[PDB]
């Protein structure tokens, strides 16, 4: 029993989720806020990857840091599009439109998420250009195959009742697979680190802005789909702010160690 016909009313309607026809206050200080969030981004991603162009200094480690950029600009202009498609805005959407704004928000998280996990492999391994266009090849791929699936086969197109609060179409399975992945991606990292340091400033900084951009998100999406009567989409507008102010935050957690590279922003 599949139902394309429906519009995102009526998706809306079945979940506990609310259209907001009208402009709000909240509306348009988030819209301010995500708009100033992804400006940033963009810029200072640009920035990052015209120094690793523009300097031979920085020609594996800073292919993988400029891998990072870029798909922290992309996540930038995936926030950017989810802006001016917000509040009444939302309302003018199709359900391949507003999959074409989830695929694009899946498929750039997912990216930097591998990136992060693919730096400290190389740091790790590091404690020819062929390991590292295999990593970025699998971390792009990666990327595109997670942000697609949902928009292709796995979503509650099937079943209205066995899915989502928030994303109304994803379901709990698509939930859980992308919060667990980015989980045991997290672990890895912080065994990875460990392992390493077995420098604490680095460590604790890089573990920790990934700590306090994620887990809220994470923790929302596992509760989302483990427990009902949880009020979970209270916190969402917000939650998914501070996931891309984690793409905002990369460029500088990565560049600042780099006396060479200060020196080089310009
Ligand atoms: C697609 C799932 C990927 C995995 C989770 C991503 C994530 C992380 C941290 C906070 C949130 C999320 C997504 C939540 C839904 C996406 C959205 O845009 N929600 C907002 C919540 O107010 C409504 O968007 P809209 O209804 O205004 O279009």
């Amino acid at each position: 029993q599949c139902f394309y016909n429906e519009s995102i009313a009526f998706f809306y309607n079945r979940s506990g989720k609310h259209l907001a026809t009208e402009w709000n206050t909240v509306s348009k200080l988030v819209m301010g806020l995500g708009i100033t969030v992804c400006i940033f981004i963009m810029l200072a991603n640009l920035l990052v990857m015209v120094a690793i162009y523009v300097n031979r200094r920085f020609h594996p480690i800073y292919y993988l840091m400029a891998n990072l950029a870029a798909a922290d600009f992309f996540a930038g202009l995936a926030y950017f599009y989810l802006m001016f498609n917000t509040g009444p805005n939302t309302r003018r959407l199709t359900v391949s439109t507003w999959l074409l704004r989830q695929g694009l928000i899946d498929t750039s998280l997912t990216a930097s998420v591998a990136n992060l996990l693919a730096i400290a492999i190389e740091r790790h391994i590091t404690v020819s250009n062929r390991r590292v266009v295999v990593v970025i090849v699998v971390i792009w791929t990666m990327a595109i195959v997670m942000g697609a699936i949902p928009s292709v086969g796995w979503n509650c197109i099937c079943d209205i009742e066995n899915c989502s609060n928030m994303a109304p179409l994803y379901s709990d399975s698509y939930l859980v697979f992308w919060a667990i992945f980015n989980l045991v991606t997290f672990v890895v990292m912080v065994v990875l680190y460990a392992h390493i340091f077995g420098l604490l400033k680095t460590v604790v900084i890089v573990l920790g802005a990934f700590i306090i951009c994620w887990t809220p998100g994470l923790v929302l999406l596992l509760l989302d789909v483990c427990c009902p009567q949880c009020d979970v989409l209270a916190y969402e507008k917000f939650f998914l702010l501070l996931a891309e102010f984690n793409s905002a935050m990369n460029p500088i957690i990565y560049s600042y160690r780099d006396k060479e590279m200060s020196a080089t922003f310009r």
